[PDB]
């Protein structure tokens, strides 16, 4: 099934994804507190609502919070300020809080259970968002021997999101605090503040996509050049 790709208001980013954010693919985000991650999320969940043409799949999104950082009102400005209603776009971002890991795990399965239920309506679920994917791992599995307990835990929950992404044609986009341990996103992007009030990105171990550093603006119609 060919692969969309959603925009992240970004040119700039966009090149270096090589055209947007993938269906069939987990896409990482990492960075410090500010670096534009979660700035992104609230962006691609609008983003993804749009036509083809302007960048989106004609679809809806999903956002699993971890720490508190859904802001609606973020997602309603950014959507006032590229044209769009922002009542119906907030209306189109389903949204939970996940209380702990394993809340975290059923959170995908119910996640499924709307996916499979719009998937061929005129509004699909096109992008599920899972912000800061570990912070309840790191919390929960701590001490001695935890390394390979939370390592295997969140291998399952990212295979768990491989398999939404790949049997339902969408993007998932997952966050992370900030060198050894092994990750299985599909593809990771380190995100870090420039000059100007720019972000940077930098693709990590991505032979694949050629070489180079994205720079982009948070602004009030979230991300872009
Ligand atoms: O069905 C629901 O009310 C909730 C299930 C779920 C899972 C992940 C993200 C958002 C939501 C909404
Ligand atoms: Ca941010
Ligand atoms: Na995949
Ligand atoms: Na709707």
């Amino acid at each position: 099934a060919t692969i969309g790709r959603i925009s992240t208001g970004s040119k700039s980013l966009d090149k270096l994804l090589g055209g947007g954010i993938e269906t069939q693919a987990i896409t990482e985000v990492f960075g410090e507190f500010g670096s534009g991650k979660t700035q992104l999320a609230h962006t691609l969940a609008v983003m993804v609502q749009l036509p083809p043409e302007e960048g989106g799949l004609n679809g809806s999104a999903m956002y699993i919070d971890t720490e508190n950082t859904f802001r609606p009102e973020r997602l309603r400005e950014i959507a006032q300020n590229r044209g769009l209603d922002p009542d119906e776009v907030l209306d189109n971002v389903a949204y939970a809080r996940a209380f702990n890991s394993n809340h975290q795990m059923l959170l995908v399965q119910q996640a499924e259970d709307m996916i499979k239920e719009l998937l061929n309506t005129d509004r699909p679920v096109k992008l599920l968002i899972v912000d800061s994917l570990t912070s309840h791992f790191r919390s929960e599995y701590i001490g001695r021997g935890a390394l390979a307990e939370r390592q295997q835990k969140l291998a399952k929950h990212l295979a768990d999101l491989h398999r939404l992404a790949n049997l339902y044609d969408i993007a998932v986009f997952v966050t992370n605090q900030v060198h050894i341990l092994a990750h299985s996103a599909t593809l990771r992007v380190y995100l870090r503040k420039g000059k100007g009030g720019k972000r940077i990105a930098r693709l990590i171990d991505a032979p694949h996509l050629p070489e180079g550093e994205a720079v982009f603006s948070i602004t009030e119609k979230g991300i872009e050049d």
